[PDB]
């Protein structure tokens, strides 16, 4: 029954998921002055040319655009990663206002939203097994700021009306996730966790330095989605982000400078 409301939000999650107060929780604040350039980091490899999107789903806490991951098509490798990670889905976290919405922060700055492209390590066979491993997932995070529209995001924005409430899904084939990437692949990386329950500590986070720009109309449409299901009191899907967690015994490494 976890959610983002006053009575079931992030501050309550620890009661059902004690790992919420663990040693490598996400998101975190990225202190750009403390992050250290790591020359041993190999270049990041995002191969989405053969990506196969299938459906978009409103699951009550965000909307996921799901991909066919039964074959090695859209994969992430290189950077801090050893092995190949297959793209399974992407979703966003956003706010009720342009001044908040991202999960990670940069020098405490909050962006209007944050895109997460979730990938699982093929050496574990499937996603369910991968989430039980410390290096099971790789999530590529991309910040969104409000300004000019993102052409590549419009197809997602226009299908949202068809999945307004929890449990609704719609066919979403042939969507190219390459259209959601910034120009530069410079990034920060650190070991962490899923940012939603079960908050498993199975993620290598790779967060891009360069935000993409989306228009006020694009994010405005995100804020029209609902957390509730059809026929229930309307709860707008906004502020579905978890705040920054203690960094603890971790170092954030930079791929640049
Ligand atoms: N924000 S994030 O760290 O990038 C992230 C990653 C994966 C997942 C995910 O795949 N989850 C967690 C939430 C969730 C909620 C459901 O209703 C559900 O049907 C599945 C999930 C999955 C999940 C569930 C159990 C164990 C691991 C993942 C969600 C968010
Ligand atoms: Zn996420």
């Amino acid at each position: 029954h976890w959610g983002y409301g006053k009575h079931n939000g992030p501050e309550h999650w620890h009661k059902d998921f004690p790992i919420a107060k663990g040693e490598r929780q996400s998101p975190v604040d990225i202190d750009t002055h403390t992050a250290k350039y790591d020359p041993s980091l190999k270049p990041l490899s995002v191969s989405y040319d053969q990506a196969t999107s299938l459906r978009i789903l409103n699951n009550g806490h965000a909307f996921n655009v799901e991909f066919d991951d039964s074959q090695d098509k859209a994969v992430l490798k290189g950077g801090p990663l050893d092995g190949t990670y297959r793209l399974i889905q992407f979703h966003f976290h956003w706010g009720s206002l342009d001044g908040q919405g991202s999960e990670h922060t940069v020098d405490k700055k909050k962006y209007a939203a944050e895109l997460h492209l979730v990938h699982w390590n093929t050496k574990y066979g499937d996603f369910g097994k991968a989430v039980q491993q410390p290096d099971g997932l790789a999530v590529l995070g991309i910040f969104l700021k409000v300004g000019s529209a993102k052409p590549g995001l419009q197809k997602v924005v226009d299908v949202l009306d068809s999945i307004k409430t929890k449990g609704k899904s719609a066919d979403f084939t042939n969507f190219d996730p390459r259209g959601l990437l910034p120009e530069s692949l410079d990034y920060w990386t650190y070991p962490g966790s899923l940012t939603t329950p079960p908050l498993l500590e199975c993620v290598t986070w790779i967060v891009l330095k360069e935000p993409i720009s989306v228009s006020s109309e694009q994010v405005l449409k995100f804020r029209k989605l609902n957390f509730n299901g059809e026929g229930e009191p309307e709860e707008l899907m906004v502020d579905n982000w978890r705040p920054a967690q203690p960094l603890k015994n971790r170092q954030i490494k930079a791929s640049f400078k």
